[PDB]
């Protein structure tokens, strides 16, 4: 690793060599160089302790069953260190290091010089400018961090709450990246651009505002200049020594601004800052960073909920929580082909309950135009002084500054990025005054103007008061129809903003639970679903699947094996996640008590899981994932499960016209029992309904029969197909004996009269193009090919290679689909072409009552 001294340069360091505290009597030496590093553990940049060693293979993987669990913890208890050289060409500049993302806390070494202690660098999220000037000199140069061990209940940092299982380092190392800058005498820092969009959005009258810091000896005169948005901007200001200031910028207009909008409502545009610090005629420093044009509010309305709108277009939040992964290996492609699922899904939003990412998920979410629900977590540090007795230590003085800190060093990353529609100061408990004023205010110093929101909860702050959102549960097991009610106060249904709930158990495809646990850890998953899960949650509450078993037996019926557990857990997940979202979708309109946002729980998972996530670890999509998808089709047909009314739901931000719902009941021979078309319905823009028909009582349905929902735009175009399996037995609730987590049930719909559907056919041709682009579109056309009036049901199409193992990631336009005879699709499958890794393309095929079949593509 070097620099050139060229006075702009923020080269971050590449790798590090670590290795414990154990193995060091000398600190003082690790950083002089030429210090012996044999034994040592390379470790790419961004590496958790525990990361880097699996890095170099020196435990056996965590995603496969038990593994996680035979890693020794206590060699974690201790410091370890973190060395890398360092190359420099010319000491005319000054040298930084900048940086965040330590977990707990270090020392600092330049050369061994203790250059900071672990309480001057303390705290994920805190931002460190170290000048290191003193200590630099020509030639081979060295730093070494001594990182401290992390524990989430005593530290300002991240915890894993109940999502999977405690990592053995507890994620302690370096988790961003550390920058290694070079300036003059001038440091520039901070450049930010605080815009404001009036509401007709035709015009942005911006002020841009950077910091310069004078570190020579002398006073200077300093000239910062650049352009904002293709403006030119011109500052000059005098420093004394060591002396920091403030430049604002004269206000600019730009008539006409290129807004930056959500996925689907126009362009996910950026303008760009660039500023240089100049001394003496000469550039100091220099800064590149860009910005969005674009308006966030999210109000109070009538009932107390919060409401989003962007600009001046009210939305409703539909997304998911998202995880990192569990030992905060970083990589961008990843990041995106993530947030890329979100859009895949349909979905608008993700939240992220801490663990808040690094810059690059949000300069992708900034271009996909995925909004981010950015906030700190629950359950540990964090909320420690005002969560009685939930885990996570009461605050000592020393803890209020970092936690300051830290809300400063956030707000000054996330304030320039469009995607961000919101922080969170609280997540289960909003603070008290003091610490909600020390966050408050660190924002007000940074500029940071977004909505700040004081729990997730319905727990109101001191300050900004209300929330306007609620965290009732549920996170486990309760029928479709529980989405339905508003007459619970204190429950999930769909009314307010839903922060963080869904129905639990998430088993995920059969592909994946083979790669993630051993046949006897299967066996006896489906056997005993009573039986704790390592996959699940190191929580009690989670530990096993009891609730999620009992239902999927009472509901689909008692399982033969492994193979009928799996397809009946996929259909109860699609179900019930459909559900969650549909019903939320419709109560948006609703005059009174409306839903105003839904957080799924989770969108993904730390690792591999059995819960709480739409796709899994290795980016597989089953039940849930396709559940979701549907649920938030662009334009989509439903059914209510409370009343029977069928709905159609328009997602974009057009009104649309000319739309016939024929809408139709069957029994499990084929058996037509009733029959409606609605034709000229029109819906308006972004999330409005339209009723086609509520189905009446219908007699003589079978205990479990079909509905089939069909949707064709005035052109033909069949736009949405939505298949309900339901009951003339109904769910219900005990109300009574809900817990905070789940509702139990009195009763159970009866479904296991799919056990027992008729076999049918498909009747599936496919072939590819690979684009110069590098990707790949796999065309798939599905036919009902038997002679009866039996549908294919529940057919799910996967991208194979010739190993017949899943390409991932992937895209679908649609998938699960239902066709009944003679009936016809054309689905659309996008993937990279490497991804293939030389493989010939090839699609499964698989049907509830279709078999399993693949063809070449
Ligand atoms: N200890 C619970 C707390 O976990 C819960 O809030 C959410 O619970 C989810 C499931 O436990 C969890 O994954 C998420 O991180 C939490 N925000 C609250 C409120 O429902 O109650 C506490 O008793």
């Amino acid at each position: 690793l070097s620099v050139g001294a060229a006075a702009g340069n923020a080269t971050p360091i590449p790798g590090y060599v670590i290795q414990s505290s154990a193995q060091v009597s000398d600190d003082s030496a690790v950083s002089k160089p030429g210090f012996p590093t044999s034994g040592w553990y390379p470790v790419s940049s961004r590496s958790t302790v525990y990361a880097g060693l699996l890095q170099n293979g020196k435990y056996a993987d965590p995603f496969y069953s038990t593994n996680m669990q035979n890693v020794p913890a206590a060699q974690f208890s201790v410091p370890w260190w973190y060395r890398t050289d360092l190359n420099v060409d010319d000491t005319s500049s000054r040298t930084y290091l900048d940086f965040s993302g330590v977990l707990s806390k270090a020392d600092v070494w330049v050369n061994g010089t203790k250059v900071a202690t672990k309480d001057q660098v303390n705290g994920a999220y805190t931002r460190h400018d170290l000048d290191i000037t003193a200590q630099v000199h020509t030639g081979v140069n060295s730093v070494a961090f001594k990182v401290y061990p992390n524990d989430p209940n005593r530290d300002l940092s991240m915890g894993w709450i109940d999502w999977a299982q405690t990592p053995p380092d507890q994620n302690m190392g370096i988790v961003r990246d550390v920058l290694v800058r070079r300036s003059g005498a001038v440091a520039l820092r901070s450049a930010h651009v605080i815009q404001k969009l009036n509401s007709a959005l035709d015009h942005a009258d911006l002020t841009v505002k950077a910091d310069v810091r004078n570190d020579s000896a002398n006073a200077v005169q300093t000239t910062v200049a650049g352009t904002v948005a293709g403006k030119p901007i011109s500052q000059t200001v005098s420093l004394a020594a060591k002396e920091r200031k403030t430049v604002t910028f004269p206000l600019v207009g730009l008539d006409r601004p290129n807004v930056w909008w959500p996925a689907g409502m126009g362009g996910q545009h950026r303008y760009d800052l660039d500023l240089t610090a100049s001394v003496g005629g000469t550039p100091s420093d220099a800064a590149k960073s860009k910005f969005g044009v674009r308006d966030v509010k999210a109000t109070l309305n009538s009932s107390g909920g919060r409401q989003y709108s962007v600009n001046g277009k009210p939305l409703l939040i539909r997304g998911g929580g998202y995880t990192p992964d569990l030992f905060l290996r970083w990589n961008e492609t990843a990041a995106a082909d993530k947030l890329k699922y979100v859009l895949n899904l349909g979905l608008n939003t993700v939240r992220l309950e801490g663990h808040i990412e690094p810059d690059e998920f949000f300069d992708i979410a900034d271009d996909l135009g995925v909004l981010t629900m950015p906030g700190w977590e629950c359950c540990d540090k964090w909320e420690g002084q005002v969560n009685g007795e939930e885990k996570g230590e009461p605050w000592v003085e020393s803890d209020y500054p970092i936690a300051k800190a830290s809300m400063f060093s956030e707000a000054e990353r996330l304030r320039d990025h469009p995607s961000v529609i919101s922080f969170h100061i609280g997540s289960d408990f909003a603070p008290d005054r003091r610490i909600e004023q020390g966050y408050l205010d660190a924002m007000k110093a940074a500029d940071f103007l977004l909505p700040v929101i004081p729990a997730a909860s319905a727990r109101p702050s001191p300050i900004t008061g209300a929330s306007g959102m609620k965290m009732n549960g549920p996170y486990d097991y309760v029928p479709p129809v529980y989405w339905y009610d508003k007459s619970q106060k204190d429950r999930g249904g769909a009314w307010s903003f839903n922060s963080a709930t869904s129905a639990g158990v998430d088993i995920p495809t059969m592909d994946t639970l083979k790669r993630m646990m051993s046949a006897s850890e299967l066996d006896t998953m489906w056997k005993n679903p009573s039986a704790k899960q390592y996959h699940r949650s190191s929580s009690d509450t989670f530990g096993n699947l009891k609730l999620f078993g009992d239902a999927l037996t009472k509901r689909y019926g008692a399982s033969a094996n492994l193979n009928d557990f799996v397809r009946k857990a996929q259909l109860s997940q699609y179900e019930n996640v459909r559900a969650e979202f549909e019903s939320h979708s419709r109560n948006y309109t609703d005059s009174t008590n409306p839903s105003t946002g839904l957080i799924y729980w989770m969108l993904n998972s730390p690792w591999t899981s059995l819960h709480w996530q739409l796709f899994d670890a290795y980016m597989d999509q089953n039940g849930a994932y396709y559940g979701a998808k549907k649920a938030n089709e662009p334009l989509h047909i439903q059914y209510s499960h409370d009343n029977r009314s069928v709905v159609v739901i328009n997602q974009t931000s057009n009104a649309v016209s000319g739309l016939t719902a024929t809408t139709k009941l069957y029994n499990l021979d084929g058996t037509e029992k009733y029959s409606n078309t609605k034709t000229g319905l029109s819906v308006g823009a972004l999330g409005a309904k339209a009723t086609a028909v509520t189905v009446p009582a219908v007699s003589g349905l079978s205990t479990t029969y079909l509905a089939k929902n069909v949707l064709t735009d005035s052109s033909g175009k069949e736009v949405s197909r939505n298949v309900y399996w339901l009951s003339t037995k109904a769910d219900t609730l005990n109300w009574g004996g809900s817990d905070w987590y789940y509702t139990p049930q009195s009763a159970f719909a009866d479904l296991s009269g799919l056990n027992n559907l008729g076999q049918s056919a498909v009747g599936a041709t496919a072939n590819s193009v690979a684009g110069a682009d590098g990707t790949t579109t796999t065309t798939v056309t599905l036919k009902n090919t038997s002679g009866g009036r039996l549908p294919a049901f529940y057919v799910d199409s996967k991208v194979v290679d010739s190993a017949g193992k899943p390409v991932l990631p992937v895209e679908w336009n649609d998938n699960a689909v239902s066709l009944w005879p003679g009936e016809t699709t054309t689905l659309t499958a996008k993937y990279r072409t490497a991804d293939l890794k030389g493989s010939k393309p090839s699609v499964r095929i698989s049907g509830w009552n279709t078999g399993t079949q693949t063809v070449p593509a």
